[PDB]
C-alpha cells in the first residue's frame, strides 16, 4: 500500500507535485493532498508570480479553479509551445498532476528538498516523498478524505 509523490522546487511557495507516476489525481484529491504539505492549491496570482521567479513544469496540475503548465522556455511538447502559465482549456479526462503552495517557503527560488510531509493523518498507506535528486522522505500514513478518491 504506496504511494509516491514526486515533487519539485518550490518557487514563491508553489511547487509541482505527480503521484505515482502518472497522471493520478483528482481535484478533490489534488486539495487534500496539499493540505497533508500544510499548503493550498495555489491561485493564478501565486503561480503567475512563482513563473516569474524560475518555475516551470511539463505536465498538468491543478490550481485552484483552472489545471495549468506554467512555461518559461517555449518547447513544443509542452504546453504546445506556449509560455506563461497555460491554461488547459478543452480535455475529455480529469485527472492530472497538482501543484501546490506553502505560505511559509522561501519568496523566491527554493531548490532544497522536501523532507517532511508535517499534515498527513494516521492511515495504513507508505506515503513516500521523491525530490528530483532522487532523495526520499517515507511515512505511513494518509491524506485522502474522499473516499471515492481511494
Ligand atoms: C531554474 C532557475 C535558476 C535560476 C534562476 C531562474 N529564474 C530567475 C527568474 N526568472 C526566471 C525566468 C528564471 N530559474
Amino acid at each position: 500500500n504506496q504511494i509516491d509523490l514526486n515533487v519539485t522546487c518550490r518557487y514563491a511557495g508553489v511547487f509541482h507535485v505527480e503521484k505515482n507516476g502518472r497522471y493520478s489525481i483528482s481535484r478533490t484529491e489534488a486539495a487534500d493532498l496539499c493540505q497533508a504539505f500544510n499548503s493550498t492549491l495555489p491561485t493564478m496570482d501565486q503561480m503567475k508570480l512563482a513563473l516569474s521567479k524560475g518555475f516551470e513544469t511539463c505536465r498538468y496540475g491543478f490550481i485552484e479553479g483552472n489545471v495549468v503548465i506554467p512555461r518559461i522556455h517555449p518547447n513544443a511538447i509542452c504546453a504546445a509551445n506556449h509560455t506563461g502559465v497555460y491554461i488547459l482549456v478543452t480535455s475529455n479526462t480529469s485527472h492530472y498532476d497538482t501543484y501546490c503552495f506553502n505560505a511559509s517557503a522561501p519568496p523566491e527560488e527554493d531548490c532544497t528538498s522536501v523532507t517532511d510531509l508535517p499534515n498527513s493523518f494516521d492511515g495504513p498507506v507508505t506515503i513516500t516523498i521523491v525530490n528530483r535528486d532522487g532523495t526520499r522522505y517515507s511515512k505511513k500514513g494518509e491524506y485522502r478524505t474522499h473516499q471515492e478518491d481511494i
